[PDB]
């Protein structure tokens, strides 16, 4: 009982606290002051921000709590539709799409995506080895080029060709602008018709590209090793039905958003933490050299990169790029023996604060020590949740980690890195997290592909 | 490519080399002569002893190598059964017991074990503060008293009362004698008529162990709930299969924890105190930390976590003389070790842990010096260079238990006493299945700080 609450803004309750360009970080500073739980009030909504493993492992009880759509996820739904990430658990299309798409995302399904992932990974390596002396690397921009191109090629055999462009592909231009307007609608129509006309024009740009690609593949009949094939041929064992063409569009849009932007933040945060801790970079570089013995990494070689994975896990601990998820109480219940919640009450899991629970991780929560994950079974349950919870956890988790391990093992194998600007960490907030302005210099090790 | 091999004894191959009372140390002298790898042959067995970080970091690749039961562990299994340490990874009872028992061994579970550990640690401090002038401390004997009573109290709320005894508890008499007979079966022959007294004694030794443990399980199964491992085993259920441990396996786990607890963890404290009195500057720094941290009459769980240098002291003692000195591995498929030693599926490897921890390419030239400052940054240490607790999912489950018990007890010892190596003790390491500094004695001068 007696739940804390931050300062109010008259009739707006706590909403202006999110009237800032780093609201997740602002919410972490509140959680540092107010503790394990605090109520957030806005006009028309009330939520509770959870920050401790003690409270979150109860919220992760799927028998008592189910996934809720946050205001951010509801606004994305205006173009992501009933895709996996923006649908309710009880909606017929979630379980339908979920069952069709799990065999395509398994760890054994990555053996087929591997060849296409190396296609994009080589493009990144070759861009950096074609730089001139004293030229630097814009890390998140090149990381976004690789993650967006990877899900496009593996998901529906489409080449955005991001490494041939300065300005992004027109699809990604509108997608980011739709995510931009969705995020701005949170802390927000007197003078918004321009904003809305731009919003609907960006949705039509996205829908047209995907709908032609689905129409092209069906008419051509060509079969590939991409998700688009599994969706046209896959049939849900429960209902016996396949996904209709509209849902397929929403899933591809979902994979393009939910894929690239969170997965490039992981690589950007990983490389940042590697150049800020030279001892960790050396251990990771030693493994990349010993394991990746061929000019072209194999699926089995990527799985042997244990320390690269621990580097990735510890980067996901300090700065998880999909930083929060929402839950609602399925019935009346009591949280932590002290916080009564009524049916339908909402919870928010502040993932970066969970990953700083000192009673779980010790006192050095802010230090980058990948050795925490040396034994993955030792970590308590529901203490480390960068990929959500339960059946509503990330379906592309094995995808994102295999790509990030392959690319990081390749960057560490082929290049020496220099934090030539002594970069000060500046985290940009969209729907995800990215280290803005992060640049490095790469000194090629002259190992051919 | 061609693997070295030590001297042979005709039809016995290399086995008479282990017909010695310090076989791990003898194996270290071979590794100094033959280098990073050498073949050890015995009648019916062949293994390869790895000693360098370069080859061991590959042997720790669990996708290529899994834990093997060494000839020692096969003999221990005759009473440890399919307990955690003597069962194969593919055996159903390992994964089951592994999932049920992991939450009771976490760093967060030690907050509940802490009070009971302090119970035993205070008994040790008060024994030493009740000695008379010119009386000394038999160090490994008193450290074993503490580790055995700690695992008995925290594991199943049973008091061996080792600080009330001259002769050891009747349980360990067979327990310790069974390990001795198990170790002797190695450098022995197979079963002949002559070794019958050994065999009748062996089965009577197991019956002592099984009867004591099974009564404790039957006694508890009162309905009383405790904060001990036994409670978690009777009520815990594996999330995978949904099944709990049966009563046969449960005694095997208690027997395992009783073995795997006291003797390995008391050698660590014994070796720690040895290296501290042999390096007065390190002892002083560690004693200063104990003083500026342990400000209460009873150390807290958070205070033990703040004993950074004591932890570095313990790790450095585990580097020079790890008390579980070796473990066994087998190749899951045909593979090549270090690009020059092809291994077939099922071939065995041995990690000589004390030789690994002397790899000059990792630790420099002062490998033999006791410098706890090596462990100031765990990320600086190369991968798989430091393996006192095994490897992977088959690593030591009681790592946080043993280190919390040793850090609390060592921090309390450094706070309350000044120590004097009054005999200029010459290190004589006795070998059983573990390592202990035999005959190690010190004098303790109370600092007169009350509890
Ligand atoms: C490291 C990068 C990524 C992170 C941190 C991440 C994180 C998450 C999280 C936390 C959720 C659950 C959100 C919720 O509670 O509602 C989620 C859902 C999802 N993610 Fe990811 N994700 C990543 C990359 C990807 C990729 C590459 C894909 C595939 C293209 C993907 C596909 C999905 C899908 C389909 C869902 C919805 C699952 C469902 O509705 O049941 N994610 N992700
Ligand atoms: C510093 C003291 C200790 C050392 C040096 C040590 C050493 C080891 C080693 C090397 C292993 C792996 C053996 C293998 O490769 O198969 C191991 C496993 C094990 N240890 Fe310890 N240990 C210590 C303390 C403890 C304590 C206090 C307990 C609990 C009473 C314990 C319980 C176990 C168990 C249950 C296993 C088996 C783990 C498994 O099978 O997955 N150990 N120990
Ligand atoms: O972060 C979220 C929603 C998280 C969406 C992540 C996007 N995703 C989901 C699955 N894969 C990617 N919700 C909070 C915090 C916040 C407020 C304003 C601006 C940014 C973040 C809120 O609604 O208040
Ligand atoms: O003994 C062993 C392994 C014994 C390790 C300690 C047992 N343990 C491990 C964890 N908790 C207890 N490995 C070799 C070398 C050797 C031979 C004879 C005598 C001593 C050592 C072998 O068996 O041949």
């Amino acid at each position: 009982k007696e739940m804390p609450q931050p300062k109010t803004f008259g009739e707006l309750k706590n909403l202006p606290l999110l009237n800032t360009d780093k609201p997740v970080q602002a919410l972490m500073k509140i959680a540092d002051e107010l503790g394990e739980i605090f109520k957030f009030e806005a006009p028309g909504r009330v939520t509770r921000y959870l920050s401790s493993q003690r409270l979150i492992k109860e919220a992760c009880d799927e028998s008592r709590f189910d996934k809720n759509l946050s205001q951010a996820l509801k606004f994305v739904r205006d173009f992501a539709g009933d895709g996996l990430a923006t649908s309710w658990t009880h909606e017929k299309n979630w379980k339908k799409a979920h069952n069709i798409l799990l065999p395509s995302f398994s760890q054994q399904a990555m053996k087929g995506y591997h060849a296409m992932m190396v296609d994009i990974a080589v493009q990144l390596v070759q861009k950096w080895e074609r730089l001139n002396a004293d030229e630097h690397i814009e890390v998140p921009e090149d990381m976004t080029r690789l993650t967006l191109d990877t899900i496009g090629l593996c998901g529906f055999n489409y080449r955005f060709n991001s490494f041939y462009r300065d300005q992004p592909h027109p699809f990604i231009t509108s997608m980011v602008r739709a995510l931009d307007e969705a995020m701005n609608k949170l802390q927000r129509d007197p003078a918004y018709d321009e904003n809305k006309r731009q919003f609907q024009e960006d949705i039509k740009v996205m829908n047209d590209l995907v709908d032609k690609i689905i129409a092209d593949r069906k008419a051509s009949g060509e079969q590939s090793d991409d998700l688009l094939t599994h969706m046209l041929n896959g049939k849900d064992p429960e209902t016996g039905e396949p996904l209709d063409d509209e849902n397929i569009r929403y899933q591809i849009i979902t994979f393009l958003i939910a894929g690239h932007e969170t997965t490039s933040g992981l690589l950007s945060f990983a490389l940042y933490f590697l150049v800020k801790n030279p001892h960790v970079l050396q251990k990771a570089a030693e493994e990349a050299a010993r394991v990746l013995v061929d000019p072209v990494p194999s699926y089995k070689q990527v799985k042997q990169l244990k320390y690269v994975g621990m580097v990735l896990n510890e980067a996901l601990r300090l700065w998880p790029t999909a930083p929060a998820f929402s839950l609602y109480a399925k019935e009346d219940t009591v949280l932590g023996g002290e916080y009564p919640l009524e049916k339908g009450d909402e919870l928010m899991v502040l993932i970066p604060q969970l990953h700083r629970d000192k009673t779980i991780w010790g006192d050095d929560v802010e230090e980058f020590r990948p050795e925490r994950f040396e034994n993955p079974s030792a970590i308590p349950q529901h203490a480390f949740k960068p990929f959500g919870n339960g059946q509503r956890a990330c379906i592309g988790q094995q995808f994102a980690l295999h790509e990030a391990t392959l690319v990081l093992g390749m960057m560490l194998k082929h290049f020496d890195f220099e934090d030539h600007t002594n970069y000060e960490l500046d985290i940009k907030e969209t729907l995800t997290l990215k280290p803005e302005g992060f640049v490095v210099k790469a000194k090629s090790k002259k190992i051919p592909l």
